[PDB]
């Protein structure tokens, strides 16, 4: 082992015993010390937090005047990582103070951690809202902000991805002023474009790290869900096999765990969780009867968790050292049945800051937190003439307010393009009236319309009311367990066009309108409407029905490859070109069309194979809702 690494760290890691010269940790540390940003796809069982901890703590131990900044999604994960690294600081013995700076920290120590904390953990919302606008009170952080750590990079996508990219633009701008360009260390999971997603974020050409421990078994069956998973778990427990099941929604967890718990507890005799009891359960699991919290012997799932990365991660939570283990049951849903009938995405792998509205919002924010100068750029967005129409307002531009409640950041809620959008309030029980979700204008028109069928994470809901003039959905949770809208459209421009074999493929910008019309399951509804300018990638009555079938195929195939919500983008003679339309949901380009521009060839090939190998008769209700081969030979 090279003696370049600090011997304090070497001995502290030799105490626990993980001194193995490992592959991905080596490739990460070497080329992070070299100065190149990295993105890793290593699982939790292999490397986990150490791959980004080790270079950070090495730089902290070398020069005491070094600071690190972490991006973790929630306050619970912030506290978890803080405790995990505080344990290693304790084993190291070096006077290093690392804390979290989020909404639930004691104010008596906030100034302290601003003046003396080495590592600072903070979620993007709190970061953007408080830390960067008051970067003055963070001088000591930004003068020596060497590294920037990001956990779960795939969560930063869509509107959240664009907003976080703009926040990191502001962050790098502040660092440029304070003279401390940081190298970026991003962690993620199994996605199709890990390096391509890491490059566009910060505009840095970071490298991706892909790299016996036995072999893990895979299950590909479907019973003709809760009770069946319970029976599988009870078989494993009768055989005395360490088993883990994965229910996501807390309510489903409580129900299934009540079943399993009464049974097994009579046999054997998340968010709201705290780090003390978390470490107690870790102790129990890894050195008792029932973060390296422990290693499981078999993994049981509960449907496709709506993410390629999340499924692989929850599968990788289990594993042994030089041993074998086993890995999912679908439900009465075409999406889970589809991911069952499509295991071809497992042998290997299976967004746009150019949105001008978010650009204007973050321009206002940056102008508040740091004055601009038009004489330098790396190649990002900074056209000064556009940066100069932001002027006064006689009778939205800037708000030169001398009051205190008004703010430039104000309503710029980056979690879901919440310029002005709806907030969801659960009216099931008054005691703890749970305010849960938030949704854009058009997204709420599509989903949260009054008296709808809302499904929020395996739990059924029912919309009671929607205050549209103040954007507030009031819903009711149901245990007894569709929608529609259509109107005209207009076009703008095309920045990417084709002419291949009569079938021209265009990508550009358009402007659409809205109208709720009716909803399915059988009722009409009206709501005030507004236009929407965004990017879009696109290409007698029997032909209209054929195009409707094509639209069904696309609506059921596109969310898979783009890995987004099913109700993000929406599929549509056209007056633009005289003959007969994917468009982005949220105002402005969000990559949901440029990714289609990139991968439309493979999308069309997969559509061919899907419409051919569908277990039906020339079209299934889950794919179309000899027309099959006619569609095939037309496309
Ligand atoms: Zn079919």
């Amino acid at each position: 082992m090279p003696e370049s690494i600090d011997e304090r760290i070497k001995a502290a890691l030799s105490k626990r015993g993980i001194d193995e010269l490992y592959t991905h940790q080596y490739s990460a540390f070497q080329y992070v010390q070299k100065g190149e940003s990295i993105v890793t796809v290593t699982p939790t069982a292999s490397g986990k937090t150490l791959c980004y901890n080790l270079p950070v703590l090495q730089s902290i131990a070398q020069d005491e005047t070094n600071r690190a900044l972490y991006l973790f999604p929630t306050k619970a994960l912030a506290q978890d990582q803080k405790s995990e690294l505080n344990e290693i600081i304790d084993e190291m013995g070096i006077d290093i103070k690392s804390f979290t700076y989020d909404g639930d920290t004691s104010p008596a120590i906030r100034q302290k951690v601003r003046k003396a904390g080495h590592i600072v953990i903070t979620n993007p919302d709190m970061l953007h809202s408080a830390i960067l606008p008051h970067h003055t009170k963070w001088v000591s952080l930004f003068e020596n902000l060497k590294y920037i750590v990001i956990d779960e990079l795939h969560t930063y996508r869509g509107v959240f991805g664009s907003h976080v990219a703009n926040v990191i633009r502001r962050l790098k701008r502040i660092c440029r002023f304070y003279g401390s360009d940081p190298v970026f260390i991003c962690t993620s999971a199994t996605i199709a474009n890990p390096k391509e997603l890491g490059e566009q974020l910060t505009g840095k050409p970071m490298r991706l790290v892909d790299d016996p421990s036995g072999r893990k078994h895979f299950v590909f069956y479907n019973p003709p869900a809760t009770a069946e998973v319970n029976e599988l778990a009870k078989e494993f427990l009768k055989n005395k096999v360490q088993t883990i099941v994965f229910a996501r929604s807390r309510v489903r967890v409580e129900i299934i765990l009540s079943h399993i718990q009464e049974l097994v507890k009579k046999e054997i005799g998340r968010g709201g969780y705290l780090p003390k009891e978390r470490r107690e359960i870790e102790r129990g699991l890894r050195e008792g009867d029932i973060v390296d919290i422990g290693q499981l012997q078999v993994c049981v799932m509960t449907g496709y968790p709506g993410s390629v990365a999340s499924a692989w991660q929850q599968a990788g939570r289990a594993g042994r050292r030089h041993g074998e283990s086993l890995i999912m049951v679908a439900n009465s849903t075409p999406i889970d049945q589809y991911i069952v009938r499509h295991p071809e995405y497992f042998f290997n792998r299976s967004i746009n800051p150019e949105n001008l509205i978010i650009l204007v919002d973050h321009l206002k924010c940056a102008a508040y937190e740091l004055p601009f100068r038009a004489d330098e750029e790396f190649g990002a967005m900074e056209v000064s003439d556009i940066l100069e129409y932001l002027q006064e307002e006689a009778v939205n531009g800037e708000r030169y307010h001398w009051a205190s409640e008004s703010f430039p950041a104000s309503n710029i809620s980056l979690r879901s393009a919440s310029q002005e959008n709806v907030v969801i309030v659960d009216q099931s029980d008054i005691a703890n009236v749970r305010i849960i979700g938030e949704m854009d204008r058009f997204s709420a028109m599509t989903l949260l319309h009054d008296e709808a069928i809302y499904l929020h994470e395996g739990v059924q809901y029912q919309v009671e009311k929607l205050d549209w003039d103040h954007k507030k959905a009031y819903v009711r949770k149901v245990d007894v367990e569709d929608a529609n809208l259509a109107v005209q459209l207009k076009v703008l421009e095309i920045d990417k066009t084709k002419e291949k074999s009569r079938t021209s493929l265009h990508y550009g910008d358009v402007t659409v309108n809205a109208l709720p019309t009716i909803f399915k399951k059988s009722g009409p509804i009206h709501l005030p409407e507004e236009e929407l300018h965004t990017s879009a990638a696109w290409l007698e009555k029997t032909l209209e029905q054929l195009l409707l079938g094509i639209s069904n195929v696309l609506q059921h195939i596109v969310p898979v490859y783009i890995m987004c919500d099913r109700n993000d983008v929406h599929v549509v003679k056209a007056a633009h070109t005289g003959l007969p339309f994917l468009y982005d949901h949220y105002p402005g380009g969000i990559g949901l069309a440029e990714e289609v521009f990139k991968r439309f060839s493979d999308i069309n090939e997969a559509a061919k194979q899907l419409i051919t190998h569908c277990p039906c008769h020339d079209g299934c209700p889950s794919c179309i809702g000899k027309a099959k081969e006619r569609i095939l030979q037309l496309l």
